[PDB]
Formats: C-alpha cells, sequence, structure tokens
C-alpha cells in the first residue's frame, strides 16, 4: 500500500538500514539528490518538486524513521543517531560520489550531523525552515504580543507523561490542520483532501508517538552539536525561509552563517513555514538553480 | 449543591454584579479581604488560610467569572472587564473603607487594573505567583534545556480554533494533573480526591471555556496595562513566590518594584507554584502577619 500518490514514473519501495525499514520514494538519473522532511509531514511533501528535479538528478525523499512509511529507529531519536540512517540509505544509491541534500524542519536536525561529520560526501546542501539545534533554541519565547509562538509546541511535544499523545491521539486531523494552517501565510493550499493525507499517517499510533519523540531528543541534539559546531561546513550552502507568517524570516541564514563558510540565503515573502506547497514556484526555481551550478544530468 | 466543602463559620452564596451571578465564599468579622484564586482552581484553593484570616477580618473568596459556581462574565475577559465585577463585589461588602486584596496567578491578571484604578479602595496589596500582564511575558522561553517551559501553556491557551478544549475535553483530570505537578515542587499535597475536585469544576464545557478565555485576552490585558501603569500604586505591598520547581522566583518582587512604591517580597525555598497547598503554613503566616500591621 501506499500513503501517498508516486509521481509519475518514480518508485516507492523500502531499504533496511542497521536494522530499520527505511521507506523512499525514488526516480530520475544522474548525481543523486536526497530530500528530507520534516514534522506534521512525509516524502510527499517533495512531490511538486521531484520530477523538476529528475531531469538532472537521481531523486530520492526518505521517510523519517517512524513517519510515513518508515520503521521507528532502533538506536534513538537523536540527531545523530537518525543522521546515520539517512546517510547510510543515501550512500547505498551513491556510494562512489557525494550527493546534494535538501532538508526540510526536522529534517535538517536529522542530517546535520551526518553532514558535518562526512563533509566530503555532501557536494551542495540546501536547508530551510527550522532551527539547527543549538542554544539558540532556547531564546524563542512562549508568547508573542500577536498570540501562540513558533516553537511553544516544543515544549508541549517534549513534555512528560506523553502529554501530547495523550491529548492528541483520535484527534490528530483536527490538530495538524491547526499545526499547519498557524504555521502558514498561504494556507489555501492546505486543502481538506491533504490535511486528511497527511493526517491518516501520522495518525498511525507509533508515528504519532516518534513524531514526539525527536522533540523529546531536542536536549540530547543541543548537546551533541556543540561538539561538532567546532568544525564550520565547507561545502556550498542555501537557506530558505519564509518572510509570512509561520516563518524563520531572517533568523535562518543569520544561524547559518555560524555553521557554514560559503552560505546564500532567501527569504520568501507571502509564505510561512510550508515553502514547498505555499510557495512551490519560487521555492522550486530555488532548490533546482542552485543544485544545477554543480555537475548533473 | 456545593463543589467544594465550606469551611465552619463560613457561607457560600451568590451576588449579582453587572447582570452576572457570582459565587463566593465568605465567613469572619472586621475590616474585609478579598481572596482571588487562579487558573486551574477556584475559591477553594483558600480554605485553609480563611478561618484564620476570619479571626481578625471579614474574608470573602470569589469564583472568577465562569470558574467555579461563577457565572462567565458578560462584557469579557481582559483584566479590565473581570476586574469591574470583582471590584463592585468586594464594594457590596465594604462600602464605606478600604479593603486588603490577596491574588494568586491569573487572580493578579483579574485585579490589577481595579487595584490602580481605585487605590483609594485598596489598603494593602498581596501578589503571588504570575506576572502582572506587560511586555516582560513576551521574555519567557519556549523551551529550556531541562525540558517544558514555565509558561509555553499560554501560547496553547491562548490559540484559536478552540486548540485546548477541543484537545482536553474528555482528559480534564489528566490534563490538571499533569499542568499542576508540573509547577509544583510539592506534588503529594495534590491528593487523588483534591484533584477530582478541581477537575470536575473545570471540565464544567463553560468552565472549561472560561479558563482559556482568560488567556485569549492576555494580549489585550497586556495593552490595557501598558495605560494604566503610567500611574504607580501607592499601598503597601507584598509579593510572595515560589523558590523550588515550577516556582517564579525573584521575578515577582523584581516585575513589582517597577508598580509599586512600597513594596517587600518573599521567596519560599522548597515551593512551586500552588503556594496555598504546596507551602500553607509560611505562605499563611506570612499574609496574616502582612496584613494584621493594618487595622484588624
Amino acid at each position: 500500500a501506499e500513503e501517498f500518490p508516486v509521481p509519475n514514473g518514480f518508485e516507492s519501495a523500502y531499504r533496511e538500514v542497521d536494522g530499520v525499514k527505511l521507506h523512499y520514494v525514488k526516480g530520475g538519473q544522474g548525481p543523486l539528490v536526497m530530500l528530507v522532511h520534516g514534522f506534521g509531514q512525509t516524502w510527499y511533501e517533495w512531490h511538486q518538486l521531484m520530477p523538476e528535479l529528475a531531469k538532472r538528478f537521481t531523486v530520492i525523499a526518505p521517510d523519517l524513521p517512524g513517519l510515513g512509511q518508515s520503521e521507528p529507529p532502533k538506536t534513538g531519536y537523536s540527531g545523530e543517531q537518525v543522521a546515520v540512517y539517512l546517510h547510510k540509505l543515501a550512500r547505498q544509491f551513491s556510494p562512489d560520489r557525494p550527493f546534494d541534500l535538501v532538508a526540510h524542519d526536522i529534517g535538517i536536525w536529522n542530517t546535520y550531523p551526518m553532514v558535518v561529520k562526512n563533509q566530503a560526501d555532501i557536494a551542495r546542501l540546501v536547508y530551510m525552515e527550522a532551527p539547527i539545534p543549538d542554544a539558540r533554541i532556547y531564546r524563542f519565547p512562549a508568547f508573542t504580543a500577536q498570540g501562540e509562538s513558533l516553537v511553544w509546541y516544543f515544549s508541549f511535544f517534549a513534555a512528560d507523561d506523553r502529554l501530547a499523545e495523550t491529548l492528541i491521539a483520535g484527534k490528530e486531523r483536527f490538530f495538524l490542520e491547526h499545526f499547519i494552517k498557524s504555521h502558514a501565510s498561504n494556507t489555501e493550499v492546505f486543502s481538506e483532501r491533504l490535511l486528511d493525507l497527511y493526517a491518516r499517517s501520522y495518525a498511525k499510533p507509533h508515528s504519532l508517538n516518534a513524531s514526539f519523540e525527536y522533540y523529546r531528543a531536542l536536549n540530547e541534539s543541543v548537546r551533541q552539536n556543540a561538539e561538532l559546531a567546532k568544525t564550520r561546513l565547507q561545502m556550498p550552502t542555501m537557506t530558505l525561509a519564509g518572510g509570512g507568517h509561520g516563518g524563520m524570516g531572517t533568523f535562518q541564514l543569520e544561524q547559518m552563517k555560524a555553521y557554514a563558510e560559503d552560505v546564500e540565503g532567501h527569504v520568501l515573502p507571502g509564505c510561512g513555514h510550508w515553502l514547498p506547497e505555499e510557495c512551490a514556484a519560487p521555492m522550486n526555481r530555488l532548490v533546482i538553480d542552485f543544485l544545477s551550478r554543480g555537475r548533473h544530468h
């Protein structure tokens, strides 16, 4: 079965990596690009970008461990642990050449450690719409003069007693629509049909729990990254952020400058957190152009 | 019926104030002291303090509009709106003399405007365990290196789509236990019985909604207070805060220094947010002694 429709000419498949069955969707020919989704979603957030990239690259979009159709991690949910699975997955398809990486939201948390620990394996990097886990996350506000803040939910999801799963179980579809739209500028792209697809996936009990385990491991990820960040990233990097309601704005590039020697950043006006869906045309263009500076099919 | 047991020598009663039926528990004789509860609770949080205070004062403990056995406000849930009800209630019982005010948690939000606007009516003031709504609240962090922060709940409760009611309905007891214990140092004082009583009260649909409407009005209250704070408080004031897990620590007094000319503060080591229950004896002593400096 497939939780989301595969684009024409792509295949949905699985690869066992360190005892964990990872789902991915793959298509195209050429150098490898791996696209890594974030919270609330699955590989499917990339489905509009994938066909365009596949004209020039071999494209793989995995489901994060525990989310979509991927099994939960056997080690743990900290960035360094999850990054092992994703690095090994990518290297199965590109064992002799570096690959490109695009990541959104917690996709960043789950890839940064393998990028910094295997810099020669990463040709070009695109990060969008989330902080790399570090001390900066403790400076975000609980509450704002406009209402709910961007990341108060970090505390909700990290809370003990299974607070989040206990409250959200059975109400996943309601919760996800609120979470997504509250972090959006162009809310209209989130049709009831699209929200139904995403909600059905994360409502699987192991996926609902997995989602929150990423946040329960956040402080550990921060501790890991404090050490890792002693070495800056050397490969070409691009950051994207939304400039509209729900977006990270200038924070994305400003933090990345501390991590990367070679970074260019863009803030997309009228776009919130969900760049691939809210602002498909400009986001896809920025990504395709940036990756196409390097050798491609 | 009664949601909580009334102490001997006290009466559970109601008064209409601006078309809203307010519940309160009252006892004692002497000058008036009004005790105002906060979120997750009702007049009952004061039930241990009340008999002691009633030896020297007339004591009234109202349920906030929409909570306990009080009807929802017919105006709104902003601090200035709610304060009118509480001010007029107190004046029904103390028309000719200033009265004392003790407030905890959102009881502070719901009283500050009537205190600053009617200073001649307020003899002495005790505020514990919550910020007065102002820009300082925007500095509290969303997340900490130890896990959940103190006030991420402000965003959860203020969120639209009835986010909080929708997620919490059917799980009111579970949620309230987590909320209370996560903000406590002394969790043992919250027995299954006590938690049952508080949960049943705030689970009334209109009370569950009322609870969060106070937070949905918080930014409005901040804006209101920005104007009101141009006038400093002149009456003798005491602040209390918990020094343990869940408490506000030094914030309470430090904020109050910006508001009040005459203020003393205490931080109670080993106590969290729920001072009247977690640390009843020392809290009661400090309140009684502070208020007994005035004629009683």
